């Protein structure tokens, strides 16, 4: 196919030599990221099963989770939930296939059971949680689902909405994305497990300083006392700063639990690991975009990955493919100091025939945009062409969409 | 004395990037909806607050999903089959001292008054189901006083960000411009069969411009193919006239794209709103608070709608940083852009931010030397009045989305 | 046919013999009988609505509905509500008919919301209640009902269940019921708009001495003080006085409001109308029996009448059938003094061929069982022959379940 | 101490010897059993915490329990659950005592995810039920509540209350009482794990033959083919024959899920073991009386005891009390052929001082009323002396309510 891909220089000066650079990640327990995860879940327990029973994903899209906050009070030995945290499943899937019944709420229930065992260590998922699902009902006939997959062996798009993704990661982004990682890795989770899973991160460049603030939940079952969590946000610090100093050569302020204070009684614990027990809320498509961040120093689209299906929904599957695009031009063309990938659909038409697909690259000092346009075109081409490739990338865990 | 700093931004200008893409979700959009409830909910608890206890106590409803229900929509006039549910949530003050205050009630009438002048076709009675799990709160109200009095400019706890840019391009004005005539009273009143269910998207390549249009059409004043495809003209026509007031780039518009009409596909519903059936909706996920979604410029990912309009820094930096833009575009010759960023500093007052940047690109021939100073003296005013923002919201004054 | 009817006299003195004598009802508003009466309304328009669009009415059961309680602040002039009353729509409705969708859940919900209109007039439905439904779904085809409706014109039981009834009223029941329906008559309402609908009424009869208690709920914005609050109950207990003196020369003491403690306050005012403004709940069941009355000197059957189909549902049709037999041998068989009605089907048999309806029968005195029992046995078996009856009874509402 | 109780003669013919008797059992595993077990766990266990912590019962009243059907695809083998479950738990408790916090919702949770995994063996809690909680606020001074204790140790009645219960059971009664007690007991439940506890128990007596009907539902996992199945009912009835044999003489026929109609393919199969999994509804006060049945020959209360407040809730006490004094008259009162007893409570009054204890006794053949009365005097006096021993039965689990 002749594809509408246009690549063009994009003059601004780099990210890593603008003054002030501001990122954000939302770590996994983040009342915004359950939502994601769950809804995510459930998109691919969903995706999962069809496939086991009938081959292919069939038709949904449950990219639409309330956490709605509990109420509870933490005391250093052990506090309690008062409220529990309420949970709603909603979005849509197929589960009247010809005249059968399929399992959608059995299903989605289970994912979001466990996903949130695995997100939020400590929070009772029987006792502290209710979870419903108002998961819309659709029906296919299944024979016109594959005679419609025939005719369009590259499905059509639905919608008419963007993608945008960008690379290379400068060092504040790698910093935050590889610090809220660590910090909730199982292997960390396992020397420390006073550290709850709702840890938001910020880092913020100004010139060649970094203050990078850590916002770190602390289970109040695993420490009985003000200095076993003094203690705890000082591992948290030196785990942070052999991050940080893999990283970059820049000085660098690391803060912990800034809002504490000693005399006032004031310490972030909690009994759970999440604020969400507190009365935070949480909703899909509020926080990190699907490489893992918030760059207002970038460009996003506003769509929200998590919990689309990934067959034809161009709001997952374009930020998905923007994103690996931009990685694999900022990796494999030398030249491009950085690229930006903006996708659009077109209504109707398969979703390797965008509308545009708009590369904005900036050179490195020396390099003519005229060297790099070329194999940037190419790369972006390919990945068109190969664009149903995402549909089991998602189905085997090899990418993030938040 | 505030840490304002205004430099030039080295930047080709938007209006000669090669490509620009800007989408609108208009009022009966899903997404909308949920936006509109959430901020309608908010200005009607202030409202009332301020009414009984002459203070904003603290809230946030920036939490509300739309779960769409069923319907057959049918030339000359459909059924609901199942009725939209839409949850509110957040939280707000229902225990003043020893006296209670109705969030819930306040909350539903609010919800559902928007909704009524938002989608005009719904039946608010028998169309729609508005759950409350809006969380408790309980205040003594003589130490909210004295917190008021203690700081009468908010303090920040946090580093928040905000940013807001002007003028709007071309492509831009006309995607919020089309958006907004096709849901104005005017233009229903003479095409009632156009629903408010309206997402827009304009696609700048050089100078053509492609601008599609999706809108619901309402199936009761439609009585057939002939005269849903008169009401697609009339939209075109109305879209036509205000890109010409805007741009000489040649433009192609597209209405409702999905159309097939020999597989008898066409884009009516009962209500107006894809809620109907067809699509669901939830808070933050698009328009930012100039009413666009715009790729090509620097976005936030703060949720504004439903945010506590006294106390939340993210609400309001977004809302400011856009007021102190549009001033400096409009009021300062020489302006071709300009972008503010604003910063909080944890523990100080919010109108002595971090750092407040205006980044501005000068028209040709123009030096940064003659803008600096009437930028800088803008953004410093707009700061200095920072809490006029608590009050332009309540007087309905700026959108938030 | 030749049906299980058993006829035997039952050895016991009167009702209006025996010594204490309990009689109680709960009145429109009360939120029991506000979940019984939307248990109905639901299912009665739906009814409507199958009939109008297919000829008949098809499967449904909409006997689960509660009634959540809100909380409120009463007081003199007008108080406010702080959390709404929230309403549950349960049971189960065919919402798919030859794989078309009939629109069960708008129905149910404006049945509802029609139905409280009318039950707590004071109550603001938009803004002091939220009603959701999660009414379950079945499916039909068309072709299949006809034919199975063909086949066994009279309906199968799909249950092993016992209606119960019996007649007549003895005065204390008459003056119970007859109080609490004037009280809640419209007439009345016009005169009075301050009595609320949340209006329980107890007549405890020890030989021939009444005590009348009726708790009515008074509504805060049609009462200024506690004088205004004084004149109303004045008012009912004069109305219940002749509602009283209509129905027996026994002495009777009337009470309003026994709560009331003026010196402490304490006065029954509320803000809608009803208790469950104020965290009184409700559920269907739980209240009046088909004859509208609470009377353990009597006997009854557990089933639940309200929102049960009236076309096969023997827990709703057996226990009007019951009244109904019971009422005609009553009043049309001189020498019975009173008579009991059980009724108890036979699971897949039609259900005018029960395992058994037993007749027991107090005759007046010098009358035998002997001259009483063919008569009986009679307006029994008539109205087994006309079981279908009810069908139109319960669509043209010319019968009451609670 | 000089209570009113007042024993006369019934002159009535006793149960036996009239000629059609009608008795009903909801088992355990019953949607409204379910519902009225959940109600009743749920107050124990906040009782029980209550206790624990602040040394008193605070007030709750837990009695409103919905149960919503959900979808499920039966087969012999191993079917399938489609939809959970839904339970809704509502009516009110503290959860603030002063300035401390009382975590209601997570006890109230637990107690009816524990008290279904009894129920329901073959029930997975985790995937085929949601429970959701409204359980109502409250706020109280604990100094306040002592106050109110001490001041009246034996709790005022602030209405007119009613409980009625009879003793001896009838032969019927017992059978349909210890047909379904056996086929859901420990001990049977290991020899035929396919007995699911959804049973429904019917006895029709007409002169001095039974019918017997058994309900019960099958499960799936444990029974291969239709032959698996009927040596199941084949076991059912054989039981309950045992069980027939040792309680009459009286010629019984037996049947075991009469729906069945094996050449259509219809068989009383499940899941789980109950009838909610699929559509099924159920909910509190639906079912059986505090002893255990459902019996239309009787006078019974409305009451619904499941989930009342154990210390105050006077209705709930006296049905409770009724029952255990009607028992112990029975049992160690020669000469007793049948007796109920009817308690009344006075307005002002604590409950040891009802309005009216009426105890009616039919003699056995040869006795007199008057070498019943003082022995069946003192029986009941005692009994309404030691009111506060329900309270100290129902928390250490030696009372039913249903």
């Amino acid at each position: 196919k002749v594809r509408n891909i246009v690549v063009e220089e994009l003059v601004r000066t780099p990210v890593e030599m603008q003054k002030v650079e501001l990122v954000e990640r939302k770590g996994i327990g983040h009342p915004d990221s359950i939502a994601d995860g769950i809804a995510e879940a459930v998109s691919r327990a969903l995706s999962r099963e069809y496939v086991k029973r009938y081959g292919i994903i069939l038709h949904h899209n449950t990219d639409q989770v309330e956490v709605v906050g509990g109420r509870a009070y933490p005391q250093f030995g052990g506090g309690e939930v008062i409220k529990p945290i309420y949970i709603l499943l909603s979005g849509r899937a197929v589960e009247m296939v010809d005249r059968e019944f399929f399992p959608v709420h059995e299903i989605a229930l289970k994912a979001a059971k466990d996903y949130l065992r695995k997100a939020v260590r400590h929070l009772d998922l029987e006792h502290h949680v209710i979870i419903d699902s108002r998961i819309g009902q659709g029906s296919v006939d299944l024979v016109g689902v594959f005679n419609k997959a025939k005719k369009n062996p590259i499905p059509l798009a639905n919608d008419t909405s963007f993608g945008v993704g960008y690379a290379p990661l400068s060092e504040t982004e790698k910093i935050v994305l590889e610090t809220e990682k660590y910090l909730n890795s199982d292997e960390f989770k396992k020397k420390y497990p006073a550290v709850g899973e709702d840890i938001k991160v910020m880092g913020l460049r100004k010139g060649d300083e970094i203050d990078l603030t850590i916002a770190a939940a602390i289970v109040d079952s695993e420490v009985d006392n003000p200095d076993d969590y003094m203690a705890v946000k000082e591992a948290i610090y030196e785990a942070a700063k052999g991050i940080v100093e893999s990283h970059t050569e820049r000085p660098t302020n690391i803060y912990v639990n800034t809002a504490d204070d000693p005399k006032e009684g004031i310490y972030y614990i909690t009994v759970t690991g999440t604020s969400a027990e507190a009365g935070d809320d949480g909703s899909v498509g509020r926080g990190n975009r699907v490489n893992g961040l918030i760059t207002p120093n970038r460009h996003m689209s506003m769509e929200a990955a998590a919990g689309k299906n990934p067959v034809s929904h161009v709001g997952k599957i374009y930020n998905i493919l923007s994103m690996l695009i931009a990685n694999d031009i900022a990796e494999q063309v030398e030249g491009v100091e950085e690229v930006y990938v903006r996708i659009l659909s077109q209504i109707g038409k398969p979703i390797d025939e965008p509308l545009v697909a708009s590369v904005q690259i900036i050179p490195k000092k020396g390099y003519s945009i005229d060297v790099l346009q070329k194999p940037a075109y190419e790369i972006a081409d390919e990945w068109l062409a190969n664009i149903t490739k995402i549909q089991k990338m998602i189905l085997e865990d090899k990418v993030n969409v938040f």
